[PDB]
């Protein structure tokens, strides 16, 4: 398999004003992010590409496109995870025929599932279709939380790989390293890569790096490297610019200052906002000239 | 329009074990809520009917059987509701079409949606179906909180009916009934049948209802009439059975208690779990032989 | 012993400018309660005495002056729990002194202690004084949780006598009426007075009884006579005022509403906010007008 | 003022089978933190001190004792805060009256405080006392999050001199250091340290560093030398030697450890667990072995 180690852009998808794909927005996102992000891989089809409100035919060509446009020149994840298993074998199989590296599945949610149904969702979506699986761990959507012992279990399947990470306990993850030390961790949340990345894990997936990918990689890489001084430099200014992000609207400002670089990144799907204000456009112009010019 | 108030199961759905639709099944139990519980309604779509864990095309087979087999007796609502409003937009239009008398839908939930963001979810699905709407809030799954004020600006709306209430915030309920008088609430949580119709709650809407149905409708109507001592010693007695249903797998259980009725209540679906243990069919037959017999 | 159900006032304390007890108008309290209010009791050092911001010299002038003023009139239960068990016991030992007719004692919080901790705490209080013991459920404030097993634990001390429940959770009431019986629960929420009536709760224990204790005796008999309709409105009319109370500051505006009727309340005590703003001493004035003229 | 940078044990109190304060065990535990533990100063108290379980008296003689063994050899923080403000002012007073380099206070807890209410209770204690200010936030514990524009509002008063950061969210850590550049954090999650001093955090409380303190230091000054891959594998020992006091009782083991090199650290105060069983006993020499010898 691809190395599966460095910095993932969760791939934001393009769509049209009536929540249609758009496909040549979409491939100009690949494009941005593996030619000017400089990323390792993406990770497809997980919340930042909005996949949670979307039926299952467009989940596929969102897979397809992404697979089409970046052919091997990067590794690539498919998210197929879901409250439906059918859906996420189906989808898994897809991903898996299209030649993605790995699955990844988000915990399944909404319903109070028990850990023995958490983890036989898991054992199900590899047994069909025999691909590797990184556990997508999101507790503060999810409310699913996993312990050590847990995810030993997990791991007692030798196809999981490890896990994306987008929770902040920061003491979990070093007991994660310590009592699987071959398994990966990719840290979850951008405006705490450094301390993430000074506990070893092996990357990073986020939406954030879809536009902030050169500081990203930085970060990780300077942490990696014992150039701490230099690493909170820079991540003092990346958290300024994902503060800014956040009070604007996450994905419609990732989107936006997507466009302010000529990349048709489009809507956001419905029942998300669709469309940024003027004001807020404004600010995401203001983001983009102190942070990302 | 058909009177809505009264006593509605929460439909539970017969799979096979490949989890497919048992269509035979799912009549058997429609037909045994309306001529053996004597339920009012039907609420079907649910997170009762298991409907997150399945594809469109499995919840519009659900709508279309389950008004295949009530036709005009009883009342029936429809839950579209998800993450995916386009998605619940095709399922409006499909259970519109096919006579279900109002539309519900769950609040959107796993992105952290706004309230504006919830507003035009609930006001999108009304205008493009045409149909009524009741506001369905779950917030011990969904995380969403909606407080009266917010219910004021759904019930601007004049075709939303108002709400199927799974929560225990009996405050709230009263102070809905209070600046909402016209509007209908539905209580959701079948253990807390008897303080809820204490305050004057229009109906109810319930998992257990499936078999329990004669209990339910005489704590709801021995409270509205004032018999408290009556309708509390029946709703103890109710409690030592949902007590019993929810230790030994709340879906389950209520499945197996109908299929020891000769109903043939199935499976569950996958990523639940699909079956119960031995011991705990057994358990199952205890319940119907102490409480249900 | 004396007969401990009904309706107590939690008493307010009249506190100075400076922080120190004022006694005369805590007497005043006392008498109105008695005379105006017609309680059956008082709880005597709970969460709406400010009794958590006292030093142990200020907890027992409390318990001498409320007991002083009422001597044998009213029932009167002491609240002597805290994080500190030895402090819990020297307010025991005097409180029982004094002649309280039970004491209290909330769990102990702040350090998260195991169940069997919070156990030891409530059965050393009990062998240190000889006297009764309500168990104080808080769990909005303290964040424990005591289950009907965990609560038959405390119940095998037989002179525990049962639960100030001030808590939502009606199922859990509903389920330790069903377990235990004989023991009894006072309904901790006066603006769900009524459901908790309906489930048969012996009493209720609550701040605004001060100044509305009227009507919440009207909604307590009326609830448990089985006229729902008359209760139901009379809850709405208190719940309004309650609101009302709520927004304003909740113990300022209760002593706001004790001064209008010549009751010298007093200050609250730092670090709540000791006094009104002039418009919210404006807003405790029209809702006197409303709702308490 | 004396530096107040670096590394500071949160001193744990020796107390008699009684409850009463083991003056010569307290002693021993002093000298072994500066002796032993080589620690930069103590931090005098906390939640770890029992300090909330005591009465004034008792807080005041650890108070007196602790400054009485340490004289001027390291430095000195008081914390006096609680639910009562009283006793917050009189023994701010009397620890300023000591000598103490700052005084430090928990967020008021229990009652809901407002963040005015808060601020005020801060800026009350510093106007009565004159002296400089940490404050304690220990979110898991109070329930209190203070956000950055709220901590700023605090640092409007200049002998705030920063934060005992008893939290996790390393998120909101990077943007104090962003916002207030000169003003200090110390770490107060010993098993998070490493990812914690990544950010630039100015030193650390803990627990563990009564008997880790020489780890503590190493994984510290490793970090902000950029020797993150030793600073690791420290954090990973210190780990698991944490993991196991934790699993055992955090206080109690401590106090074993303690004991295991001939400091009578005693009993701990009810109403926690006062004594370690004879299982747990063996289990810490087990730590000890493996971890501190
Ligand atoms: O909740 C999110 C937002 O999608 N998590 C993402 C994080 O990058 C945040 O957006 C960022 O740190 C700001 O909070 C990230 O883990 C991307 C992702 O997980 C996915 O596409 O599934
Ligand atoms: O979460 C549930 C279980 O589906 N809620 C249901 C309740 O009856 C509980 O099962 C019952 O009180 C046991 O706790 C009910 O409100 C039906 C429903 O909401 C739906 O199907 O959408
Ligand atoms: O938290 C409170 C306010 O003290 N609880 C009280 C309640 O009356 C509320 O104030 C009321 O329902 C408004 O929400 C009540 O249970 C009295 C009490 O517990 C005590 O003093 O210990
Ligand atoms: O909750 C605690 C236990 O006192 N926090 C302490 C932490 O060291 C933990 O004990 C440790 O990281 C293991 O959780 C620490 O912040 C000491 C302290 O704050 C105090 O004395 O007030």
């Amino acid at each position: 398999m691809k190395n599966l180690k460095g910095i993932f852009s969760a791939l934001l998808v393009s769509f049209n004003a009536d929540g249609s794909i758009n496909e040549k927005g979409l491939r100009q996102i690949v494009r941005y992010n593996i030619d000017k992000m400089k990323v390792d891989g993406l990770y497809v089809g997980g919340s930042t590409g909005e996949n949670f409100m979307l039926s299952t035919e467009e989940k596929k060509e969102i897979f397809r496109i992404a697979k089409d446009e970046a052919k091997d020149e990067i590794a690539l994840i498919a998210q197929v995870g879901s409250v439906n298993l059918q859906e996420a074998i189906e989808l898994g199989k897809y991903a898996t025929e299209l030649g993605y590296d790995s699955l990844s599945a988000v915990t399944p949610f909404y319903y109070k599932f028990s850990f023995p149904e958490i983890k036989h969702y898991y054992d199900s979506i590899i047994e069909a279709t025999g691909n590797y699986m990184i556990v997508y761990s999101i507790p503060f959507l999810t409310g699913v939380n996993i312990g050590v012992e847990q995810f030993g279990e997990l791991y007692k399947n030798p196809k999981v790989l490890g896990v994306a990470f987008t929770a902040g306990d920061f003491y979990l993850l070093e007991r994660l390293k310590k009592a699987y030390p071959n398994h990966l961790i990719w840290a979850g949340f951008d405006e705490m890569m450094l301390p993430a990345a000074s506990l070893g894990v092996d990357g990073a997936i986020g939406s954030t790096f879809n536009v902030n990918g050169v500081r990203a990689r930085q970060i990780f890489e300077l942490t990696q490297a014992g150039k701490l001084k230099e690493a909170l430099e820079i991540q003092h200014v990346t958290n300024d610019l994902i503060e800014g992000i956040l009070a604007n609207g996450l994905y419609l400002t990732i989107k936006e200052l997507l466009k302010l670089d000529g990349v048709e990144a489009g809507y956001c799907r419905e029942p998300m906002t669709k469309e940024l204000s003027s004001e807020k456009v404004a600010f995401a112009k203001e983001l983009k000239a102190k942070y990302l010019s």
